[PDB]
């Protein structure tokens, strides 16, 4: 089997991408944030505290003839930005782009933190990291990809995120028309539960490539590119007037600036992020200070190749017995 679904930016900045997912019988379609940096599929639901729902589409398990409470199971997750959610668990049929998994754990939120409530465009998350990170207790549950893998033509999924435009998540096949040149594959460590890999270095604009190992995770659920302070300082030093603002929480730059591109290495290959991809617009409405798309990871503990980086590539998440990542230009 295969599946193919369009993923669409939630706003004009590409802050996140939502993909329609069919849950239950008859289908209830929710728009989920596919997140290669987590491993829970959780949804706003008829069980979510009413004051914490503000415009989201909800899953109502009592209206699904295939829903079954997973007795005794609970979940609770906290994300890198401090947001969180928790609840109980049903199993149900879940389809993405024509690919169907029966008995998928659908984690129904009883509580969500304010940042989720305040975002009416995201009805939940669909985690695509390794199932060892799944938070369901006392019986950990498998991700949608893990459940689908055996049925897929090939045990892979691909992320093709658009810049200010829709893109595609494919399951079970590699669309050879969707990228240019060749895909370069690179080793993955699953020891922390993530799609963790080592970039071979970087360049700023037309500058020379610096060969240096940068360990980080491929995370579709993170907006920006978080890299070591040395690398980030080298980038912003090429933007007149750019500075790190403690009050804003990162590097800002004059909205009148033209940003240089940023290249990262994948083995001997190079992925070029155009400068425009690094512009996240005014810090507040009407400001002439703009927020940068490349930020320091120093306070995170891990480097993160988020959407800023991934949208410049066609990315293969190869879930073979020894997982690997593939990157191609597009």
């Amino acid at each position: 089997s295969t599946g193919s679904a369009t993923t669409t930016p939630i706003d004009s900045l590409d802050d996140a991408y939502i993909t329609p997912v069919q849950i239950g019988t008859p289908a209830q379609t929710l728009n989920l944030d596919f997140d290669t940096g987590s491993s829970d599929l959780w949804v706003f639901s008829s069980e979510t505290t009413a004051s914490e729902v503000d415009g989201q589409t909800i899953y109502t398990p009592s209206k699904s003839t295939t829903a079954k409470l997973l007795s005794g199971a609970t979940w609770s997750i906290s994300y890198g930005d401090g947001s969180s959610s928790s609840g109980d668990v049903y199993t149900d049929t879940v389809s993405v782009g024509g690919l169907t998994v029966t008995g998928q754990a659908v984690e129904s939120a009883k509580k969500v933190s304010s940042s989720f409530t305040e975002d009416s465009t995201i009805d939940g998350l669909l985690g695509l990291a390794f199932s060892t990170l799944n938070t369901v207790s006392p019986t950990q549950q498998k991700t949608f990809f893990d459940n689908a893998k055996a049925s897929l033509d090939s045990p892979v999924f691909t992320a093709d995120l658009g810049y200010h435009a829709p893109g595609t998540y494919n399951f079970g096949f590699i669309d050879t028309t969707a990228y240019t040149g060749s895909i370069t594959y690179t080793a993955v460590s699953t020891k922390q539960g993530f799609w963790e890999w080592t970039s071979t270095g970087y360049a700023v604009g037309s500058g020379t490539f610096k060969s240096t190992s940068i360990d980080g995770i491929a995370d579709t659920g993170t907006t920006l590119l978080y890299l070591p302070a040395t690398v980030v300082s080298a980038y912003w030093a090429q933007v007149s007037g750019a500075k790190s603002s403690s009050s804003v929480g990162g590097y800002v730059f004059p909205c009148s600036a033209t940003l240089p591109s940023f290249t990262f290495g994948v083995g001997s290959a190079r992925i070029v992020i155009p400068g425009d991809y690094i512009d996240f617009g005014p810090i507040s409405t009407g400001s002439s200070s703009c927020f940068g798309g490349i930020q320091s990871s120093a306070g995170i503990g891990i480097n993160i190749f988020g959407d800023v980086a991934l949208k410049a590539a066609f990315v293969v998440f190869n879930g073979a017995t020894t997982p690997t990542l593939g990157f191609a230009s597009k």
